[PDB]
């Protein structure tokens, strides 16, 4: 019982951080095998960054203006090239540190774990969701760029996130592994605004679920409503619609607790309409939408990787 905001062990990840210097700039890279990934605004100035032609500026760099640093090793770059926003730097030494691994651009909605980095050594981890404007909420100061968000299935680590730019209201914008920007962002100094923050509705109820299975229960109400219905009110408050495949999906909880994935949205529409009163759920006082249903069940049911 109890039910934290929980990352993923960063063990096997934290094998795979290394530095990457380029002249002036410093940030961290993700060394997999006989390639060590980072953003390719490794290689800009501050000047560079106002409007950077990176193929331009890419011309000016051979393999030995990447500096590369596994704790106090250097490693040998032999080859470079730019994939999307990512540089990949072939090194001459494959991490023996290298886990099972794949390369997953997530769904908004889907959330992961952080090891924010700053010169290639790990400072901290903490769970993240993508958002529905494609921004997460971090912690990221400068130096934190090329930090990575993952997920663990059992032995295999899926990177879904490197970190690459800050944007107004402190939210952050980043690339899969291939390096293509979640959303619209660019790697560019330029006016860039996120998009409305909507909640991520069926991680509510899936949180919602999580209390009842904790004995929080004051919020469930006598009342049901429809999918239409309950989406009527959902669009008022900025909440992403709920779909067929969202109740679907809410199935296993449901058959848990005993309680109706409808019957559920009309306790919501009650939170939604009339507030907390003061109160608390799993000790939060506002509606908690960063954890997904496979995350409810993983906490809820001690589900372990190794
Ligand atoms: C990264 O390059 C790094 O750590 N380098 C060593 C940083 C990480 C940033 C710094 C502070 N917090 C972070 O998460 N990324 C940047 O500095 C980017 C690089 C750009 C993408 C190529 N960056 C540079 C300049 C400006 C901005 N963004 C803003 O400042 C946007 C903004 C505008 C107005 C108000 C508030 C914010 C970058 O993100
Ligand atoms: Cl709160």
């Amino acid at each position: 019982s109890g039910f934290r905001k929980m990352a993923f062990p960063s063990g096997k990840v934290e094998g795979c951080m290394v530095q990457v210097t380029c002249g002036t700039t410093t940030l961290n890279g993700l060394w997999l095998d006989d390639v060590v990934y980072c953003p390719r605004h490794v290689i800009c100035t501050s000047e560079d960054m106002l409007n950077p032609n990176y193929e331009d500026l890419l011309i000016r760099k051979s393999n030995h203006n990447f500096l590369v640093q596994a704790g106090n090793v250097q490693l040998r770059v032999i080859g470079h090239s730019m994939q999307n926003c990512v540089l990949k730097l072939k090194v001459d030494t494959a991490n023996p540190k290298t886990p099972k691994y794949k390369f997953v651009r997530i769904q908004p909605g889907q959330t992961f774990s952080v090891l924010a980095c700053y010169n290639g050594s790990p400072s901290g981890v903490y769970q993240c969701a993508m958002r529905p404007n494609f921004t997460i909420k971090g912690s990221f100061l400068n130096g934190s760029c090329g930090s990575v968000g993952f997920n663990i299935d059992y032995d295999c680590v899926s990177f879904c996130y490197m970190h690459h730019m800050e944007l107004p209201t402190g939210v952050h914008a980043g690339t899969d592994l291939e390096g293509n920007f979640y959303g619209p962002f660019v790697d560019r100094q330029t006016a860039q605004a996120a998009g409305t923050d909507t909640t991520i509705t069926v991680n509510v109820l899936a949180w919602l679920y999580a209390a009842v299975i904790n004995g929080d229960r004051w919020f469930l109400n006598r009342f049901t409503t429809t999918l239409n219905d309950f989406n009527l009110v959902a669009m008022k408050y900025n909440y992403e619609p709920l779909t067929q495949d969202h109740v679907d999906i809410l199935g296993p909880l449901s058959a848990q607790t005993g309680i109706a994935v409808l019957d559920m949205c009309a306790s919501l529409k009650e939170l939604l309409q009339n507030g907390m009163n003061g109160r608390t759920i799993l000790g939060s006082a506002l509606l908690e939408d960063e954890f997904t249903p496979f995350d409810v069940v993983r906490q809820c049911s001690g589900v372990t990787f190794q």
